């Protein structure tokens, strides 16, 4: 069963796993050889509970939005969390606008939950963009804004730009990432009502030894795999939201039991000091 948090102090729950759509109907250019069947893949897991879905305009060069877009038409939109992104090119208050109209275009969609910032650019000043998404909050195109790729400090100065509540830092954090605990950004986003989006939140591969062997301990005491206690490990700690790459349905239904974990109090500090 799916683990919900609050998102940001909105007073709205999100499933606490989101699902990662890169790579679905291609990775930085559209490939439509597999439609259907990622159609398919992308119902199942929404059935499965996977309602929190991860995207971005340049995900398949826009076809990664068109697929969700199809596979949407069998639930109530009310009922899905859908986040977009826009590319730091587009980030001037025209060209945003246009990111997100042709978003909702491809979704088929009036509207998305949640649309961030993917990266900052240092040419464009933030006060624009973020008047420019909060232009779009104010029709009703986005319900919540948020920003990807922020470390503290940018995301201190994004707040003090922004119009509209930033609910959201997604970065780059997993059990051997430790740039959001050394940034103490994690610390500040706990502090200021900002959720902190794991994404990569798995390290499938090239982990040292020690990270391991730790990890190998607790997934054999749990019954589960080292992947299981990663999420686990993240999905322990307050404020902080993961999105795992889909993939295929076995990652699916393994990532969903990762909730089912209660990691004890040696164990997580066993795991925190891996980085
Ligand atoms: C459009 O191109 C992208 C976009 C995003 C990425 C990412 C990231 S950060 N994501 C897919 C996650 C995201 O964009 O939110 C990681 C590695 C290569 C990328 C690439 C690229 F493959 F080119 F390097």
């Amino acid at each position: 069963s799916m683990l919900y948090k609050e998102l940001g102090r909105t007073g709205e729950e999100i499933p606490a796993l989101g699902l990662g759509t890169w790579g679905i109907g291609g990775f930085e250019t559209p490939d439509y050889s597999r439609d259907e069947e990622m159609v398919e893949l992308l119902k199942t897991a929404i059935k499965m509970g996977y309602t929190h879905i991860d995207t971005a305009e340049y995900y398949g060069g826009g076809h990664t939005e068109e697929l969700i877009g199809k596979a949407i038409k069998d639930f109530r939109r009310e009922d899905l969390f859908i986040v977009s992104k826009v590319w730091p090119t587009h980030l001037r208050r025209d060209d945003l606008l246009r990111s997100l109209e042709n978003t909702l275009k491809r979704l088929d969609t009036d509207y998305v939950d949640l649309y961030l910032i993917h990266w900052p650019n240092p040419e464009i000043p933030l006060e624009e963009t973020l008047s420019a998404m909060a232009e779009g909050v104010r029709q009703g195109l986005i319900r919540y804004i948020g920003v990807s790729n922020f470390d503290r400090r940018l995301l201190e100065e994004a707040i003090s730009k922004s119009q509209e509540p930033i609910v959201c830092d997604q970065v780059k954090y997993n059990i051997e990432d430790r740039d959001p605990e050394r940034d103490g950004l994690l610390e500040f986003c706990q502090k200021n009502g900002v959720t902190l989006v794991a994404y990569s939140p798995l390290r499938r591969t090239l982990l040292s030894e020690k990270t391991k062997r730790t990890l190998e301990e607790i997934a054999k005491n749990h019954g589960a795999t080292i992947y299981q206690i990663m999420l686990a490990w993240l999905l322990a700690k307050p404020n902080v939201v993961a999105i795992p790459k889909a993939g295929r349905v076995e990652h699916l239904r393994e990532n969903l039991k990762a909730t089912e974990i209660k990691l004890s109090e040696e164990e997580m500090k066993l795991l925190d000091s891996l980085g």
